[PDB]
């Protein structure tokens, strides 16, 4: 069964959500989504890895190139993820 795609469109205060690295491993992961924002009502939740981007896969990109791909020049944006208790990658 497919893995959350949320797609969110930018508000006045953007997406309501930070991204983080996590020293040890690799990866980013969805920490602090705003309540009320176009995040949580998209289904994103703390602690949740990012896979894709717009489509293009992010599993191991740098902290920077993710943040990058988020802002990008767009008002909108489709996040692919997934829970790391339930999900590992091979
Ligand atoms: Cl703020
Ligand atoms: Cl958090
Ligand atoms: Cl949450
Ligand atoms: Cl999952």
């Amino acid at each position: 069964m497919l893995p959350r795609l949320c797609c969110l469109e930018k508000g006045p205060n953007g997406y309501g959500f930070h991204l983080h690295g996590e020293k040890g491993k690799l990866g980013q992961y969805i920490r602090l989504v705003e309540p009320g924002s176009p995040a949580e009502k998209a289904g994103l939740l703390a602690g949740d890895r990012l896979v894709e981007v717009n489509g293009e896969n992010v599993e191991k990109e740098t902290h920077q190139q993710v943040v990058s791909r988020i802002r990008a020049a767009l008002n909108a944006v489709r996040l692919l993820v997934v829970d790391p208790e339930n999900d590992s990658l091979l």
